[PDB]
């Protein structure tokens, strides 16, 4: 599923994420923008074996299980499959055990690049 921008604003808030570990709506909003605009079915392959799932781009390596990343863990106990449904439950799940291991939103790398240090607010604008 390809979500709205207010759309999307409104269903992280409602799964709780406004605010989360510091983090206002509109970084979240951004955070999904770049990692995948906005799609739930992104999928990434990265050079080290694993690969990045979900609107929020969670990886494997640690975070979710595709059977195929050699040394990875499954921390959110999930099936990385999981973080393509339309329902965003499982990603915001896992996003928040994921900022919640420290370093903040610094593990999203579109994130840290196109995100941080922006007017974020611009993203929940008009919703
Ligand atoms: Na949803």
């Amino acid at each position: 599923k390809v979500f709205g921008r207010c759309e999307l604003a409104a269903a992280m808030k409602r799964h709780g994420l406004d605010n989360y570990r510091g983090y206002s709506l509109g970084n979240w909003v951004c955070a999904a923008k770049f990692e995948s605009n906005f799609n739930t079915q992104a999928t990434n392959r990265n050079t080290d074996g694993s690969t990045d799932y979900g609107i929020l781009q969670i990886n494997s390596r640690w975070w979710c299980n595709d059977g195929r990343t050699p040394g990875s863990r499954n921390l959110c106990n999930i099936p990385c499959s999981a973080l393509l449904s339309s329902d965003i439950t499982a990603s915001v799940n896992c996003a928040k055990k994921i900022v919640s291991d420290g370093n903040g939103m610094n593990a999203w790398v579109a994130w840290r690049n196109r995100c941080k240090g922006t007017d974020v607010q611009a993203w929940i604008r008009g919703c």
